[PDB]
C-alpha cells in the first residue's frame, strides 16, 4: 500500500501582521546616564520599549496574535497552528506555543517553538507557507516575539543600549495570487560566539550566586558578517521569488543597526525610492519579533501598503540568516 | 503586476536512515533508589547519563554523522539540520548552526524547533514539507535530549523516568511516499503538566530561592495520554490512507510503557504488531525517544527497514505529533 499525500493551497502570503509594543518608553538620556548622539550615530535607536514584570514572551505573543488576526478578519476558531519564534521564553518546558493558542481560546491547534536567533521569524515563515501548501494546516499564525530587557547586563556598553522588547504576529493563509517566496537560508556554526548567552543555565545553576548569564556580543564581527554576506542573500532571495532587485518596494531587513541596513541597501541596488525599514528608531532591536514589528510600522504610518513588494533578510544569533521575497499584508 | 514565483520539489520523501547515540554510563533502578518498584510504574530498567562535558548539541552531532554513514551519505549532501529538543540551555544560539559546523558544513540552513516530547514529529513534518516545497532536497532531523541535569534526585514522582540520548534521520526522495500526513495539536489548558518548575530569568534574579527543576502532573499526563492519543493515531493512518491492521511496528514516545500497553489496546493493530519498547533501557528521552526507538527496533531486527510504522509523540506544553512512516536504514 502507498502512503496517502495531502496537498494544500498553492498561493499563500501574509494576510494580516498585527503588532504589541510594551507601553514603557526607555530614552537614550534614560538609560545612558552626549548620550542621545552617541547612540543615535551607531546605532540609528533614539528609544525603545522595555516589557513590565508581569510580561513575558507568550503574554505578549498573545496579544501580537489577538491583533493580527483582527487585522485578517479573522477569529482563532479560523487558525489550523501557530509557530512561536523566539530567543526569550525562559523555560525549557512548556513550549510558549500551546499556551499562546491557550490565552486565544483555541487550545487544540497545532504549534510548537522555532529558535533561530533573529533569523527565526524568515525560517517560522516557510515553515508556515510551506505546511499550508503540503495540506497540513489551511491557516497560521506566526509570531515573532522577544522579551531581551532582563538578558541585558546594563554594565556592558558595547550591547546594553541594543535590545528591547516587543512582539508581532502574522496571518499566513491561501491568497488570490502567490504573496511568498521561496526562502533562502543558511548559517556559520563556526562564528555561534559571536552572539551569545555567555553562561549557560545548568552551569550557572550549579553556583547561582556567582556571576549570572547575560547576552554578549562581539559587535565589529556581526557588522562585517552582516553587511559583506546578507546583500548576496538578498539577491538569492530575489532570484528564487523571480524578481529583480528594481521591482522592490518594501526593504524589511533585521533592525540590528542602522548603519549596517543603509549598507544593505546600497549593495542590493534597490530603485531611489525604494522603502526602507527604520522601526529601530523607536523600537530597537528585538530580534525575532523585529521584522513583523518593523513591517507593522510601515503599515501603521502609510510608508508602505498591503500588496507592496517586499524583500525581507533576517541575520543575527548563531549566526543564522532566513529571507524570502513576500507582498505587504494588512 | 509582479509575479512571485510558484515552485514545488520531490513529491515522495522517506526516512533514508536513522542514527543513535547513547551515552556511556548506564544507571540501574537499584543505584538511582526499589528495581521492581520502578519497573510495574515506568517499564524501566536502566537509562543512560551522559557525561559533564556532553551536551545536547555534542550528541546531536554524533546522532547525525552515524545517520549520514547509513544513508550513505556525507555533510556536503546535506541542504539542513532540524534538531529538536527540550534541554539546550542557551537562549542563544540554537544547537542546530553549532551542530552543522561540527558535521563540516557550517553554511547550511537550519534551527531549533521545541514542542516537549512531539517535537520530533514537528521537525520531521516541517523537514517533509520544506523538501516537498523545494526548499531544500535532503534534510537531517535530529532529537536530542540531556535531561539528567534538570532532575531533582529529591522528586519521588519523576526522578527515575527521564534520561540522556540522541537520533536523528536523514529525510530526501524516495521512489515511494515514505512520510504520512502530519497530524498534531496540543492542549495549552494543560500546560503546567509537564514543566521546569521556575523560569530561568525568576531565577536568576532570586538565587538564594529554590533552582529549577523538571515537574510532572502524573495522573494528568497518563489520563491524557492513554485515552487521547489512540484517536490520534487513527487519525494519522486515516490521513496517511493506510487500516489499523496494515501498520507492521508502533512506536509511541517512550514516555511510559503501562501508558503505551494501554495504546497498543486502543488501536487494535493486529496480534503480531511489533511495539517499541526502547524505554526499558533507554528510559524517557523527550524529543530524541521516537528515533531512538526506531533504531532500537532495527537494531534488534524486529523492523526491518520498508515496514509501515506509526509514531506518536506527545508529552509537554501538552503537545501531539504523529505521522506513518516505512522504516528507514
Ligand atoms: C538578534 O539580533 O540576535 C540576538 C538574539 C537574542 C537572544 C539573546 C539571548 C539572551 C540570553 C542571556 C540570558
Ligand atoms: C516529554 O515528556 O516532554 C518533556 C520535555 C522535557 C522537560 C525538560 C524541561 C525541564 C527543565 C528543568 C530545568
Amino acid at each position: 500500500t502507498e502512503i496517502a499525500t495531502t496537498s494544500g493551497a498553492r498561493s499563500v502570503g501574509l494576510l494580516s501582521v498585527g503588532a504589541y509594543r510594551p507601553e514603557r518608553v526607555v530614552t537614550n538620556d534614560e538609560i545612558c546616564q552626549s548620550s542621545d548622539e552617541w547612540i543615535y550615530t551607531r546605532t540609528g535607536i533614539k528609544t525603545r520599549r522595555f516589557a513590565a514584570d508581569d510580561e513575558s514572551a507568550a503574554s505578549m505573543a498573545t496579544e501580537a496574535c489577538r491583533r493580527a488576526l483582527s487585522n485578517a478578519g479573522l477569529s482563532a476558531a479560523d487558525i489550523d497552528g501557530v509557530i512561536v519564534t523566539t530567543n526569550t521564553h525562559f523555560l525549557q518546558t512548556p513550549p510558549a506555543a500551546p499556551m499562546v493558542a491557550a490565552s486565544l481560546g483555541a487550545k487544540g491547534i497545532l504549534g510548537f517553538d522555532l529558535s533561530a536567533g533573529c533569523a527565526g521569524f524568515g525560517y517560522a515563515l516557510g515553515a508556515a507557507a510551506d505546511m499550508i501548501r503540503g495540506g497540513g494546516a489551511a491557516t497560521m499564525l506566526v509570531v515573532g516575539t522577544e522579551k531581551l530587557s532582563p538578558t541585558i547586563d546594563m554594565y556592558d556598553r558595547g550591547n546594553c543600549f541594543i535590545f528591547a522588547d516587543g512582539a508581532a504576529a502574522v496571518v499566513v493563509g491561501e491568497t488570490p495570487f502567490q504573496g511568498i517566496g521561496p526562502t533562502v537560508a543558511g548559517s556559520d556554526g563556526e562564528q555561534a560566539d559571536a552572539i551569545r548567552q555567555d553562561i549557560d543555565w545548568i552551569t550557572f545553576a550549579q553556583n547561582p550566586s556567582g556571576p549570572r548569564p547575560f547576552v554578549r556580543l562581539e559587535g565589529p564581527a556581526v557588522f562585517r558578517w552582516a553587511a559583506f554576506k546578507m546583500g548576496d542573500v538578498g539577491r538569492r532571495a530575489m532570484d528564487a521569488a523571480g524578481v529583480r532587485p528594481d521591482q522592490i518596494d518594501v526593504f524589511v531587513p533585521h533592525q540590528f543597526n542602522s548603519r549596517i541596513n543603509e549598507l544593505l541597501v546600497k549593495n542590493l541596488q534597490l530603485r531611489p525610492d525604494a522603502v526602507v525599514a527604520n522601526d529601530i528608531e523607536h523600537t530597537g532591536n528585538t530580534s525575532a519579533a523585529s521584522i513583523p514589528l518593523a513591517m507593522a510600522e510601515l503599515l501603521t504610518t502609510g510608508a508602505a501598503k498591503p500588496g507592496d513588494l517586499a524583500l525581507l533578510i533576517g541575520y543575527g544569533a548563531g549566526l543564522s540568516y532566513a529571507a524570502q521575497v513576500v507582498r505587504m499584508p494588512k
